[PDB]
């Protein structure tokens, strides 16, 4: 009741949020046929991310379609290797190893010994992140990671503590996360609403900045802060 696993030929995605939103049907249950209208309705009434961001984020995920100038996407088309999916995921494994498009326990525990707290802060965030680029860089042989890839791993960390948490804070409660991204449902049951304020482009802005200003390299490896 409001909420079902995939079946055996619905398709998802490498995002564990758009796969939530499937799950509970914010958008289409089988993951095809997203259009630009169906992207701002599911964030909007889902989440309230406002439709300047909806519109920008339903361009990048167009450009993965394999069809040219393209008005709609799948679940699955997000899959493709270095179009949007990168290395250095924080619950999925690099395309070298297996399928990055599934939930991985190895990685994702890797990812959780960061979260040092019953509340993640941008602290956490941001140091876990960096775990995770240093780790794939030296069992990686393959590791890349485009300026779009480092814009978009520093924006999905921003993303869990912005849009499941409080983003004045900048703060959220580290088993909503979890649950998240080991169901693929909302952790309604444990305290997550809706926020009454909407998620705009300068908030995700706003949070990708404190990400950047809590990393502390005396010396940077490779691309840690390219936007
Ligand atoms: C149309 C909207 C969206 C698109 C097209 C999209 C696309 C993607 C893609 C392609 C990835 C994989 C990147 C990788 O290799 O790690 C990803 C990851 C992610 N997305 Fe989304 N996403 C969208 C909306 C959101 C929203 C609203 C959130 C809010 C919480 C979110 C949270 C995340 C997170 C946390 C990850 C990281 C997963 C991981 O690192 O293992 N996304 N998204
Ligand atoms: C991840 O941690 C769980 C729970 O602590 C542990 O039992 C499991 O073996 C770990 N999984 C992997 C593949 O390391
Ligand atoms: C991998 O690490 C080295 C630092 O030894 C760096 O030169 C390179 O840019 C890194 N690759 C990426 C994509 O960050
Ligand atoms: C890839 C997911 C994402 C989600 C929100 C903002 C930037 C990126
Ligand atoms: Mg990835």
């Amino acid at each position: 009741s409001g909420w079902q696993a995939p079946g055996p030929n619905d398709v998802r995605a490498p995002c564990p949020m758009l796969n939530t939103l499937a799950n509970h049907g914010f958008l289409p249950h089988d993951g095809k046929g997203i259009t630009v209208n169906k992207t701002i309705d599911a964030l909007g009434s889902a989440l309230n991310i406002d439709a300047n961001l909806s519109t920008l984020l339903f361009g990048f995920a167009a450009t993965t379609n394999p069809q040219p100038n393209a008005t709609f996407f799948d679940l699955d088309h997000l899959s493709r290797h270095n179009i949007l999916e990168h290395d250095a995921s924080l619950s999925r494994q690099d395309s070298y190893f297996g399928p990055a498009d599934v939930f991985n326990e190895a990685v994702f525990n890797q990812t959780k010994s960061f979260w040092t707290g019953d509340i993640i802060d941008v602290q956490m965030a941001a140091n876990a992140r960096i775990v995770r680029l240093l780790t794939s860089n030296l069992t990686n042989p393959e590791y890349s990671l485009s300026d779009l890839g480092s814009a978009f791993s520093i924006g999905e960390s921003a993303a869990y503590i912005g849009i499941l948490g409080d983003k004045k804070s900048a703060t959220v409660p580290k088993s909503w996360v979890e649950y998240l991204f080991e169901n693929e449902r909302l952790p309604y049951e444990l305290g997550f609403k809706r926020p009454n304020d909407p998620f705009t482009t300068d908030d995700l802005g706003d949070l990708s900045t404190q990400i950047i200003n809590a990393q502390h390299f005396p010396q940077s490896p490779g691309k840690v802060e390219k936007r």
